[PDB]
C-alpha cells in the first residue's frame, strides 16, 4: 500500500512551481493528485519547496500538534504555500476550490526511520 511518507508527498508537495500561478491551481492539483477521487477533500495545503527542505523540518522546533501529540515540528523559516478550500459551488464529483497564496511557517508530524513528515498539521 502507499506509505504515509509517500501520501504526504502526493497530498502536499509541489516542488515544480514556486507559487500558485492562477485561480485554477487548486482545482487542477486536487484532481491530479487524486484527492477528489472518493469525495471532495474540504481543505488542503501545497508546499512549494524542495522535498529535502520539508523533510528537514523533522529536525527543527518540536511543538505540540493541534490535537496534543508531541511529534510535531515547526519550520524555522517561512515557506511558500498554497491553501486550497472548497467553495460553495463544489459538488462531487465536480469539486471546486479557492486558491490562496501564502508565505508561512509549516507544522508537520514526523514518524519513522528515516524520520520524515507524514502529516501536515498547520501553517502559522
Amino acid at each position: 500500500k502507499e506509505t504515509a511518507a509517500a501520501k504526504f508527498e502526493r497530498q502536499h508537495m509541489d516542488s515544480s512551481t514556486s507559487a500558485a500561478s492562477s485561480s485554477n491551481y487548486c482545482n487542477q492539483m486536487m484532481k491530479s493528485r487524486n484527492l477528489t477521487k472518493d469525495r471532495c477533500k474540504p481543505v488542503n495545503t501545497f508546499v512549494h519547496e524542495s522535498l529535502a527542505d520539508v523533510q528537514a523540518v523533522c529536525s527543527q522546533k518540536n511543538v505540540a500538534c493541534k490535537n496534543g501529540q508531541t511529534n510535531c515540528y515547526q519550520s524555522y523559516s517561512t515557506m511558500s504555500i498554497t491553501d486550497c478550500r472548497e467553495t460553495g459551488s463544489s459538488k462531487y464529483p465536480n469539486c471546486a476550490y479557492k486558491t490562496t497564496q501564502a508565505n508561512k511557517h509549516i507544522i508537520v508530524a514526523c514518524e519513522g526511520n528515516p524520520y520524515v513528515p507524514v502529516h501536515f498539521d498547520a501553517s502559522v
